[PDB]
């Protein structure tokens, strides 16, 4: 990036010269480039820790939120995605603390982010200072319906253990976490769902299929349904349902 030469500094890792530039010109501490950034987008971005706590250092009364980018993206949208949960803790550890359910242009939260990224460690700190995971982007997906896709065990269970998360909501495509964890052929985390987390897959997606029928493949299949009850025959139905 030309004509900002201090986020350019700040991608390459070059902390003295972050600190000359702005002290010959200090208006570009907050100075938003082509891509609507400002330089805590790119530190942040590079994982520049030492340029990110000099950065904050003087953005003291500065909110986060106020900083998206034109893709949503604020700079603790990209610590979340990122995955440094100290650097996550430095920006949230701050007088203004950011709204963690802010979303971006899409809808995604920090949650989603960390989540879709295999974050444990960034997604439970989200989730125990208080983000919701419950918001669904504009695809009507949770955080969970990532956990899925991804397959990821940890995180459906820190999501519907400690989170509490809903397990049976539908997503545009009438997608269920379900449906996402046997598209990607994760097997173990689907039967999870179902087994441990009361997933319903007698649900129809909009095309008619049922959460097996988008399975990645026949053995992926054939290992959900032989590792959740054979409802048709079940001697008693379900006393309860979940959400």
């Amino acid at each position: 990036m030309s004509n900002y030469p201090l986020h350019q500094a700040c991608m390459e890792n070059e902390f003295f010269k972050v600190q000359e530039l702005l002290h010959s010109k200090p208006s570009l501490l907050l100075q938003k480039d082509q891509d609507g950034r400002i330089p805590l987008h790119w530190s942040v971005s590079f994982q520049a820790h030492e340029i990110t706590s000099f950065l904050l250092s003087k953005m003291e009364n500065v909110n986060l939120d106020d900083y998206p980018d034109d893709s949503g993206w604020t700079p603790f949208h990209i610590a979340c995605s990122v995955g440094n949960l100290e650097v996550v803790k430095s920006l949230y550890d701050r007088p203004l603390k950011p709204d963690l359910n802010k979303i971006t242009n899409q809808g995604v939260t920090c949650l989603h982010l960390a989540v879709g990224k295999k974050w444990f460690e960034v997604s439970q700190f989200l989730i125990e200072n208080g983000a919701s995971v419950r918001i669904k982007d504009k695809f009507n997906q949770i955080p969970l319906h990532r956990a899925a896709s991804v397959g990821s065990l940890k995180l459906i269970e820190l999501l519907c253990g400690l989170g509490k998360s809903a397990v049976n909501w539908q997503d545009k495509q009438g997608w269920t976490p379900l449906f996402h964890a046997l598209a990607e052929g994760h097997g173990d985390a689907a039967v999870l769902l179902v087994e441990k987390y009361g997933a319903e897959y007698d649900l129809v997606d909009n095309k008619g299929a049922k959460a097996e029928d988008v399975a990645l493949n026949e053995q992926v299949k054939k290992f959900f349904l032989n590792n959740v009850v054979d409802k048709l025959a079940a001697a008693l139905e379900h006393h309860h349902h979940h959400h």
